[PDB]
């Protein structure tokens, strides 16, 4: 009848709740976060939008740490990123500086 974990981490403690990062116009973001676990797996989101590894974007992970490294960091890849784990997320604004033709 009774039955269900409780209590369940999947990122650290030590972590913000809010991780502004800024970068250059055509240069390469990089947002790292740690993990309670490896074997955990996680997902960032765009402004609410599932990212994808594309030759753009990579998701990175080097066991206990998710880095996503996002190419050519311009206006459009500008904004609010959220490293989504388990039952938990992070954020992650990632600015960009100047500006770049296209």
């Amino acid at each position: 009848g009774s039955s269900g974990s409780s209590g369940k981490v999947v990122f650290a403690k030590e972590q913000p709740a809010h991780r502004e990062v800024q970068a250059e116009a055509g240069a390469s973001a990089t947002l790292s976060c740690e993990v309670a676990q490896a074997q955990t797996e996680v997902t960032w989101y765009k402004d609410g939008k599932k990212l994808s590894s594309s030759s753009k974007v990579r998701v990175e992970a080097v066991g206990c740490t998710r880095r996503l490294v996002v190419q050519q960091a311009g206006q459009a890849e500008a904004g609010e990123y959220s490293c989504e784990a388990g039952g938990q997320q992070l954020s992650f604004r990632l600015q960009v500086a100047g500006q770049c033709f296209g």
